[PDB]
């Protein structure tokens, strides 16, 4: 097993960090043994999966055990977000908490591990954090079940014609990480015009396309960071430009332009898609260096927004506490405004940032006028260059011109049409 998970790890106030490399058995070997002990010792246990794919991983791994899975049992399994979102309202309590993929910089994930750390530090519970890359540790080349040959090469950032034959002359299957859906689209189009089979994985295509990968065995999986955790792509090569999109609050608005360098935790997950089989050598082809300074991203403000509203006094998981942008509690809402906040998160697909600004500032849950009364520069444009228009229930023609402008609502995985359903009062 692992050394620190013999006994006493289940003791209130005990925080155990399992730095375990990719493919080392966190989800399917360690976790079911932690759960067998928890059930034996009759300890109320929370298990947090980052995503639906890892949650189904856990269902197989915990098959034949009395466990309760959340979209008799004393073990509850649910997503990082599910945990945080239910605490935005008669709270359930657990004396043991296990967080799988505890490096994830999704704001729900940062908020969940901050809450659980704050509890463990108060002797309310025992916490286990499992990840290849514990927050604090900078290691882009962790250990692997088999060998990986890593080589720096120039990687195309978009369509290309000649000069990159090493890409198409490769005889195995590849996972190519791209910083955005749109960049993913341009790479896929070139690969198919070169006669390669491609499946694109991202927030729009995952639920329908991920299970085709096993079955169709495409030449290429062109994937965003959606495939960094619990995606089994069964490839022999990763291509990794080591970039990601960077949602950033700039002049009171959330922008989504350009890229940043990935963190080491991200590079390590991307590389970790390969080298999962002893006695096989796989390839990791990358371009450039990593950047662990992600303190500028809106994710940290979004994490405080969530943590401030599920909580004394709470901090982020110790090593991340430096990236909390304001003093603890800054973002706490009244109970009534928190209800509205939760509704916008869970029912309207809002970002934490947008949901907080609306719930904090808008008198009533029925108001939609904030969607057209913003400053002129906040107007939202269709691909054809015209400003989006819609009709309020009284037939008034509106221009989509929100007071609080979050680019994430209008591209990269979200559609203007779904925001208009909200803005038009069809919600
Ligand atoms: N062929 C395999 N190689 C490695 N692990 C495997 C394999 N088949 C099933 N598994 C399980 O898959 C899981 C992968 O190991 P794990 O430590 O969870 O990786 P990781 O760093 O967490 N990478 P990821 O899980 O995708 O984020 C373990 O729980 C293994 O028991
Ligand atoms: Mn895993
Ligand atoms: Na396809």
């Amino acid at each position: 097993p692992q050394a620190v998970v013999g006994t006493g790890w289940t003791s209130k106030g005990q925080i155990t960090v399992l730095d375990m490399h990719p493919g080392s058995g966190k989800t399917h070997r360690v976790l079911p043994e932690l759960i067998r002990q928890c059930i034996d010792r009759r300890l109320r246990t929370l298990v947090l999966a980052p995503t639906r794919v890892v949650l189904k991983e856990m269902e197989r791994a915990l098959n034949g055990k009395r466990v309760r899975f959340h979209s008799g049992a004393i073990v509850d399994v649910m997503c990082h977000a599910t945990y945080v979102n239910r605490r935005l309202l008669g709270r359930q309590n657990w004396e043991v908490a296990i967080m799988d993929e505890a490096h994830w910089t999704d704001p729900h994930s940062i908020a969940a591990r901050g809450h659980l750390y704050t509890l463990a530090k108060e002797n309310k519970c025992a916490l286990v954090l499992m990840t290849a890359t514990p927050p604090g540790k900078s290691e882009p080349f962790p250990e692997s079940n088999g060998a990986i040959t890593s080589e720096e090469r120039q990687i195309p950032d978009g369509e290309w014609r000649d000069g990159f034959d090493w890409i198409t002359e490769y005889e195995g299957r590849t996972a190519w990480f791209v910083p955005s859906i749109a960049k993913g689209g341009a790479i896929a189009r070139t690969l198919r015009q070169k006669g390669k089979s491609v499946i694109c994985l991202n927030s729009k295509t995952f639920e329908k396309d991920y299970s085709r990968v096993r079955d169709e065995k495409p030449d290429f999986v062109v994937t965003t960071d959606i495939s960094e955790m619990g995606a089994n792509l069964d490839v022999s090569r990763v291509i990794d430009g080591r970039t990601n999109i960077k949602p950033e609050e700039v002049d009171g608005k959330v922008e989504l332009t350009g890229t940043r360098r990935v963190t080491t935790a991200s590079a390590a997950q991307r590389r970790g898609r390969v080298g999962r089989q002893d006695g096989r050598t796989d390839e990791y082809i990358y371009s450039g260096q990593c950047d662990d300074d992600d303190s500028g991203l809106v994710q940290w403000k979004e994490a405080q927004i969530l943590l401030d509203n599920i909580t004394p006094v709470a901090t982020f998981y110790g090593p991340e506490q430096d990236k909390m942008p304001e003093v603890a509690g800054h973002f706490r809402l009244t109970e009534e405004k928190r209800k509205h906040f939760r509704h916008l998160l869970t029912h309207c697909d809002f970002t934490p940032w947008l949901a907080w600004h609306v719930a904090a500032n808008v008198s009533s849950v029925t108001d939609r006028s904030w969607t057209w009364e913003g400053p002129e520069a906040n107007a939202v444009d269709e691909a054809s260059g015209d400003l989006v228009t819609f009709r309020s229930p009284n037939g008034a023609e509106r221009t989509l011109r929100p007071v609080w402008k979050d680019a994430r609502m209008f591209k990269e995985g979200r559609d203007i049409k779904e925001f208009v359903a909200y803005a038009s009062g069809r919600r």
